[PDB]
């Protein structure tokens, strides 16, 4: 029973606030909510320039860029082209080291395979130097025993995972999953003519922008608007209405449990949590001393399909953006929350849930 002058309210004496407590110059809020998405814009995309943001500004996902890697991944296991239980080395031969035996997809995917780092270091710059950091790799766990959340992982089930189709990564996914969703305004590389839509990232006074790295597009590299965001979060909240076959299995996929960690699962980019979920429990979990810990997993075996009542959500962020997506199936409500100043993902968390709280 929420009207549209209601939802505005409590957007507004929310995210005014934060950005006052978080020193956020600007933000792009989606509210989806009866089938449509509601669009709430605050402050700066540039402060030099006195651009203010708009639902055509671009945002840096950071690692909610790894949601689009999850789904690009369940539309080639839904096109016969992979699969998550085959080894890693069916897709990298000159992957030899005994230590990969054992490994599967589904490890890379979701961050299972004995202890790859957050981040594939800064010295591979290369497809060879790329293969001996992984031929390096001591693990310090067997396979599917521990999770720690990380880029050297699903990073590597991206670039994998498009080898079949023959495609590079950046087509894979423009081809695949954005152009079939209508997702005409994301961007791997932002092109020169859409470049006036970029914002600045803020960190500390300074402006900043997202550096080229190995594995960037499949692990933090993807830009979007706010407008697009939420027409991603739309098609994740309700796949029955994508047209595409192999895409809307592979949505499915990307939000099934294939691991269960303390009160979240793992999906393929995707996390979730049961609904109904206190604030306590999603904001608890995302604070780092929990999130980028290694910590024990039980398998979901076989995986469990979509739970529609999920708090299904994502954290991302870069050195200069900070951005959150969430939304329940059950409810059919779900929130989009993108800033240039990467600020506390509890914050973000407690934020989000409030506002959604709101529509009950
Ligand atoms: B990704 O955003 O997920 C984690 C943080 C989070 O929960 O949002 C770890 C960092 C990931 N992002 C990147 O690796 C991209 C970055 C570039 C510079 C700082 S983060």
């Amino acid at each position: 029973p929420v009207s549209e002058k209601q939802l505005a309210e409590v957007v507004a004496n929310t995210i005014t606030p934060l950005m006052k407590a978080q020193s956020v110059p600007g933000m792009a809020v989606a509210v989806i909510y009866q089938g449509k998405p509601h669009y709430y814009t605050f402050g700066k995309a540039d402060i030099a320039a006195n651009k203010p943001v708009t639902p055509q500004t671009l945002f840096e996902l950071g690692s909610i860029s790894k949601t689009f890697t999850g789904v690009l991944g369940g539309d080639a296991i839904a096109r016969g082209e992979i699969s998550l239980d085959d080894a890693v080395t069916r897709y990298w031969p000159q992957l030899t080291g005994k230590q990969w035996q054992g490994i599967r997809m589904l490890d890379l995917a979701t961050y299972t395979a004995g202890g790859l780092p957050l981040q594939v270091p800064d010295e591979v710059t290369d497809n060879a130097s790329l293969l001996r950091f992984y031929q390096n790799w001591q693990p310090q766990w067997k396979p599917g025993t521990t999770r720690l959340y990380a880029n050297a992982s699903i990073g590597l089930f991206g670039a994998l995972a498009v080898k079949p189709s023959g495609m590079p990564y950046e087509q894979a996914m423009t081809t695949r999953v954005l152009k079939p969703l209508k997702l005409d305004h994301t961007w791997i590389n932002v092109p020169k003519a859409e470049e006036a839509h970029y914002a600045w990232g803020y960190r500390d006074g300074k402006a900043v922008r997202v550096s080229p790295g190995m594995l960037d597009a499949q692990a933090y590299g993807v830009k979007t608007n706010v407008q697009d965001m939420a027409n991603w979060v739309m098609a994740n909240m309700a796949p029955e209405n994508v047209a595409d076959a192999s895409l809307k299995q592979g949505i499915a996929l990307a939000q099934s449990r294939y691991w269960r960690i303390g009160s979240m699962y793992q999906g393929l980019g995707w996390e979730m949590l049961n609904w109904p979920v206190e604030a306590n429990t999603v904001v608890e979990g995302s604070d780092s001393k929990v999130a980028l810990a290694p910590l024990p997993v039980a398998e979901v075996n076989p995986p469990a399909p979509p739970v529609k009542a999920s708090w299904v959500h994502k954290t991302g962020s870069t050195g200069g953006f900070g951005s959150y997506v969430a939304f329940i199936p059950e409810k059919q409500i779900g929130i989009v929350m993108l800033a240039n100043t990467s600020y506390p993902n509890p914050a973000r968390v407690e934020a989000a849930y409030h506002i959604l709280e709101a529509l009950q």
